[PDB]
């Protein structure tokens, strides 16, 4: 009854929608691999570029370090900026069909995973970003979970409170008890081929920030 509650809990703080098309992921999906080549060629502030063995991060607008739970923001200035695709292919339409206001988006991060990549346990850092929370999915289809304790307690419990699909072209709004309450995660065995997410968020006003 606990696990049962809390998914229908999960499920008041997501709203998800398709709002891109096949061609509008293409040339999204295009500008993604510009941004790869561009980090290749050392064109990109040391902050703004995160190699991972499995997964590469690149922050725009704003970035922020990751003891336990104290990331905090570089000072303004420091990651590059958002690119002008991210603002009139991806924010543009975010703003058009009212999903956050003109102006909220200030950070742009974009995950690009490896076959096998995924994510361990976590909440978006709650001192550092206002909700809602955007992601919009590229590359291949997906699965986000919701509630991984499952990953460090596989004897114990086997499954996720909610596993949610997040395919390609889908615009996933987390608020509320879904990017407060719980933590979230991405199986290996949910990304079988390269997969890509832009994250759009708002850095709050008094957020910890390094000098």
């Amino acid at each position: 009854l606990q696990k049962e509650e809390e998914a229908r809990k999960v499920k008041s703080g997501i709203r998800q929608m398709r709002l891109f098309s096949q061609d509008e992921c293409a040339k999204i999906e295009a500008r993604i691999d510009e941004v790869v080549s561009r980090a290749e060629k050392g064109l990109y502030n040391e902050h703004t570029v995160d190699r991972a063995p499995l997964r590469n991060k690149y922050f725009f607008g704003e970035g922020y370090t990751y003891g336990p739970g104290q990331e905090r923001l570089y000072p303004p200035g420091d990651v590059d900026e958002i690119p002008e695709w991210v603002h009139q292919l991806v924010i543009q339409k975010l703003v058009e069909h009212r999903v956050i206001p003109e102006g909220f988006v200030n950070s742009a991060v974009i995950n690009d995973y490896q076959p096998g990549g995924c994510i361990v346990s976590h909440v978006d850092p709650i001192h550092i970003f206002e909700r809602p929370i955007v992601s919009v999915s590229f590359f291949s289809d997906s699965a986000l979970c919701f509630g991984c304790k499952f990953q460090f307690k596989p004897i114990r419990v086997s499954e996720p409170v909610l596993s949610l699909p997040v395919r390609r072209g889908s615009v996933t709004v987390l608020s509320g008890y879904a990017a407060d309450e719980i933590t979230h995660c991405i199986r290996p065995q949910d990304i079988k081929e390269r997969r890509a997410v832009i994250i759009l968020r708002k850095t709050r006003l008094d957020a910890p920030r390094l000098e």
